[PDB]
């Protein structure tokens, strides 16, 4: 319980050689990193793959159902995916330096006050859900696929609440590094989803709305499944006290801190919805679309992988906030960053080494597999930008700058990414390739602000601010 971090710290302050205290604390390092970002990319493999198995399915009902499926997820869902994981980075902050500082009594309170928040949070995006159906008519898409989603929305309403519960829960069982039995659970869940959408659909015959209702069944096992967890686990009866009353007082100040995190999500969910929208407009959009959607598609699975480098560098630097080790918070901010950035240079290697075959993958086109081709330099430089990028927004977490990313992620999309794709897109004839430039040059100057700010950060001071917002917490 945070002896690996005094013991990486102690390392650090030696006389002996710098070869000899590198390689040495990063073993110690790279040890505590394996056991935070392995189980975290299997949790978000498995949860994603019931979004697949209802997608799936729900679509063998027939066309007219797989289209709910896919414009019911991508369309509201993934704003309201959006929304909920927002607000739940201000609990990952505050459990991470908490565990870290020994007050794990509060770990406790942070996940009640949490779930408050993030319940009265599903309380706008269940009206949202019921209007579904209107804002999908709204867009154009017909009365008949409008109707259908709805219906695959309605059930889809439960999956909103289970949201504001499972997404407390992960933080707080990933702050004290204890992520190997959401993983397991979710194993598990997930031959019981397949198993009961299958008995609902073919047997029971409640169609395309009792597959999403599974879904939203199967969420609220995982989420049972991790409360049961800390209720008889012996790592978290330190961690959880019990409910208490007060979680109820300061809501105000959860949500002024997990504002920042928030907005930065469904904005880049339009962000990249904008520019899939802006590829429709381009001259030629026909092959713009399939093309920067199988790239996307190639970034968004890759985009998997980060997210579990994401989740470490979080709990790392808050684990190491919070017990007052800035030299050890440094290192793990360095480390994770080289770690997860020779496994973006693994990702570019594959997508180059099979470019003609990646696009016949998704789409079976001989001039969408040439077109493909001629973005995969440009994708790779995007896999290369998305290996340093959400691990440097990680630690961005864990030190509270979450306010801080979200104006220079929101700048860097919509003030500098956004107008630059157009300018190269439509004004210079670029097509796709001037859209992706924009979208590269966006995400470069992000990085690079990033990166001189975090190598430049006193990490001295960072564990004194980690101190003040525990002890403002503390007293309220
Ligand atoms: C749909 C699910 C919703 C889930 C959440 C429902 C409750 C949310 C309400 C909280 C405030 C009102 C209730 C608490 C009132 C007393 C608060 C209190 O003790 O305030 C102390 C004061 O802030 C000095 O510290």
């Amino acid at each position: 319980h945070g002896g690996s971090s005094e013991l990486e710290e102690v390392l650090s302050d030696s006389q002996l050689p710098y070869f000899r205290r590198l390689r040495y604390a990063s073993w110690i390092e790279f040890q505590l990193l394996y056991r935070l970002a392995a189980p975290s990319v299997a949790v978000y493999m498995i949860n994603n793959a019931m979004s697949m198995s209802t997608r799936i399915f729900s679509g063998q009902l027939g066309n007219l159902q797989l289209a709910a499926a896919s414009l019911g997820n991508q369309g509201i869902q993934l704003f309201a995916y959006g929304l909920m994981l927002g607000m739940g980075s201000a609990v990952e902050t505050l459990c991470g330096q908490a565990y870290g500082a020994h007050r794990y009594e509060m770990l406790g309170v942070y996940l009640q006050r949490a779930t408050v928040v993030l319940s009265l949070t599903g309380i706008p995006l269940a009206v949202v859900y019921l209007f579904s159906k209107n804002i999908l008519l709204a867009l154009g898409e017909s009365k008949l696929v409008a109707s259908a989603a709805a219906v695959f929305v309605y059930g889809l309403i439960p999956q909103i609440f289970a949201y504001a519960v499972n997404f407390p829960i992960q933080k707080f069982l990933q702050s004290q590094s204890i992520v190997a039995p959401s993983a397991f659970i979710s194993l598990g869940t997930l031959f019981v989803h397949i198993l009961l959408s299958w008995v609902v659909v073919y047997k029971i015959g409640l169609g395309l709305l009792g597959a999403s209702l599974v879904l939203s069944f199967s969420w609220w096992i995982i989420v049972v499944a991790q409360f049961i967890y800390i209720l008889k686990s012996e790592r978290c009866k330190a961690t959880w006290a019990g409910f208490r009353w007060e979680a109820f007082s300061g809501l105000w100040q959860f949500v002024k801190l997990s504002a920042g995190s928030a907005v930065m999500l469904c904005l880049e969910t339009w962000y990249f919805q904008i520019l899939v929208l802006l590829s429709g407009l381009l001259k030629n959009p026909e092959i713009a679309l399939a093309s920067i959607s199988v790239c996307l598609a190639v970034n968004g699975l890759m985009f998997m992988v980060a997210v579990g480098f994401n989740a470490a560098a979080s709990v790392r630097v808050s684990n190491e906030l919070g017990a007052a080790h800035p030299k050890s918070a440094a290192f793990s901010v360095f480390m994770v960053t080289f770690i997860s950035f020779l496994i973006a240079v693994v990702e570019a290697i594959i997508v180059l080494s099979l470019r003609n075959v990646i696009s016949y993958a998704f789409t079976e086109g001989e001039v969408v597999a040439k077109e493909v081709s001629s973005l995969c330099p440009y994708l790779a430089v995007t896999l290369i930008l998305n290996g340093i990028q959400p691990v440097l927004s990680g630690v961005a977490v864990g030190c509270g700058w979450q306010a801080f990313v979200a104006y220079v992620n929101v700048g860097c999309y919509y003030g500098v990414g956004i107008p630059l794709g157009c300018l190269l897109g439509f004004k210079f004839d670029f097509g796709a390739k001037g859209i992706w430039t924009g979208m590269i040059g966006g995400t470069v100057m992000q990085t690079i602000i990033l990166l001189w700010v975090t190598f430049s950060t006193d990490w001295n001071k960072e564990v004194e601010s980690a101190r003040k917002r525990l002890d403002k917490w503390e007293n309220l």
